[PDB]
């Protein structure tokens, strides 16, 4: 509103902001794993999507980034849930998330709900009488894991990423990247066959969470057989004759689907709903041909075995990001023109109970993060100083100062305004302390193609892969081109500066 332009974007400037560019068990480790668009079963194969981590070429010069580990055992675990929350009751899938990471359960609790609708024939039930059940039953051939010290996940971020993980990171949004790949990358999990069955029962009776889930709980028990259960024997779902009345008694209605995941003979697509007292599915001849282990698949996750795609990427405003749009804090749907807004930023109250601020020039990205070029010694100044900033004839002369000089290195719309404030004292943005395009380096990693442009004086950064329509977005190319070229090392780099993409 009171917004008012320094310098309209060049006009010769493009207005682009983006570029739309498993044979064995082992092969899952460092790819993306997806929870809200996926099948909603925990460690299932088929919501693993896209490579992250270029395993190949990971391996190749540091085999011990893998570990593999026979196992020999079993597995049969039930889940009886009256609503969606109810779901994570036993932390199912919590607990395969990174211990300490701040996880949005809301994604999962939507993904299986839409499943449960999905599978089972749409219904007039009063939802005080639905309870939902799974079951999983599992052989356990295998454990693999991928190194997650935060050095090794740091030198994997640095040089051992697949390149159209790179492309997604560059070029298109992080929201855009989420719906491509998933939330999270799988660094643990298991290996061999499953069967999963969920159900959906209305309960005659009960309308209380814990009594249906009890009914449920004996539910499940009494629907399925494995006899003689040897790992490295008879399987069935389904009830017949005296099982059946366990059900009744209980249940005005109990229906199931199941999938199977690896082997042979068995079930890759989730059957049709049944009729649990009606219907019994035979899984003899899936179970025994799992005693091929080249069948063998991913079937459940370790506890910890998803990282956020966050540990996988070096920069700052992305990891934030990443984080920010899993919790529903930001989206922004695509990439979006850059600018630098000339903004006031709040120090501090005088002692008169006045606020008081500084003038910033504030760098837009794409991706809509905003890194404020602060000026540290600005808490230094005097209160007078600072509240002269407030006065119209000051803000005109220092917006235009500020204008003039980074408008010698940026070609973007820069706007000024006097009233829009930005917080980052006490809270997206980031603080980038003495910013100086004069006092920078470039070199472009030879593994990844990306730019890292460094200041050694400030030690912060500017990253972009390489394609000129990014410095392009932001009117840049002509000062980066003579910017001069000098390596640092990567370690050095991530070490010691904060990376920011653009
Ligand atoms: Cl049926």
């Amino acid at each position: 509103t009171s917004e008012i332009i320094l310098q309209e974007r060049n006009s010769s400037l493009p207005r682009v902001w983006s570029k739309k560019t498993f044979t064995d068990a082992t092969d899952f480790l460092g790819c993306s794993y997806a929870v809200e668009n996926g099948t909603s079963i925990i460690g299932d194969f088929a919501n693993a999507k896209y490579p992250v981590v270029n395993m190949k070429k990971l391996l190749e010069r540091y085999p011990s980034y893998i570990n593999p580990k026979e196992l020999r055992t079993t597995e049969t675990k039930a889940l009886s849930y009256s609503d969606f929350d109810r779901l994570e009751k036993n932390k199912t899938f919590t607990k395969t998330v990174k211990s300490g990471f701040s996880l949005n359960l809301g994604p999962f609790k939507f993904g299986r709900q839409k499943t449960i609708k999905e599978t089972f024939v749409h219904n007039t039930d009063d939802s005080e009488k639905v309870v939902h059940g799974e079951l999983s039953i599992e052989v356990v051939n295998g454990m693999l894991n991928l190194q997650t010290a935060p050095s090794a996940l740091r030198k994997i971020a640095a040089d051992y990423l697949d390149e159209l993980f790179v492309d997604a990171l560059y070029n298109s949004s992080m929201v855009e990247l989420m719906q491509s790949y998933g939330e999270f990358v799988l660094t643990g999990y298991y290996t061999g066959g499953r069967a999963s069955a969920l159900f959906y029962g209305v309960d005659t009776n009960s309308i209380q969470f814990d009594s249906k889930e009890k009914d449920m709980d004996v539910a499940i028990n009494a629907s399925y057989e494995w006899k003689n259960k040897k790992p490295t024997g008879n399987l069935s779902i389904g009830t017949k004759r005296e099982n059946s009345e366990t059900i009744t008694n209980k249940f005005s209605a109990l229906s199931y689907s199941i999938k199977t995941l690896g082997g042979a003979y068995g079930y890759s697509i989730s059957t049709p709903p049944y009729d649990i007292t009606n219907y019994s599915i035979d899984l003899t001849p899936w179970l025994q041909s799992l005693n091929d282990p080249k069948t063998h698949t991913m079937i459940d996750l370790q506890d910890g075995g998803l990282y956020p795609i966050s540990d996988f990427i070096l920069e700052e405003n992305f990891k934030q990001r990443y984080n920010d749009t899993h919790m529903d804090f930001q989206y922004q749907e695509s990439l979006e023109e850059p600018y630098i807004e000339i903004i006031k930023m709040y120090i501090r109250k005088s002692n008169s109970g006045e606020k008081l601020y500084d003038i910033v020039p504030v760098l837009n990205t794409r991706q809509g993060d905003k890194l404020i070029f602060s000026n540290p010694d600005a808490a230094s100044q005097s209160d007078e100083e600072l509240k002269a900033n407030s006065i119209p004839a000051t803000f005109l002369t220092k917006s235009n100062a500020i204008k003039d000089e980074k408008s010698k290195y940026y070609q973007l719309k820069i706007k000024a305004d006097p009233n829009k404030t930005i917080n980052p004292i006490i809270q997206l943005s980031f603080q980038i302390n003495n910013v100086d395009e004069k006092g920078m380096y470039k070199f472009k990693n030879a593994n990844t193609n990306i730019w890292y442009i460094y200041n050694p004086t400030s030690m912060y950064c500017f990253a972009y892969y390489d394609d000129d329509y990014i410095p392009d977005a932001y009117g840049i190319l002509d000062w980066v081109n003579g910017i001069p070229i000098k390596a640092v090392t990567m370690t050095t780099l991530y070490q010691r500066y904060k990376i920011y993409g653009l």
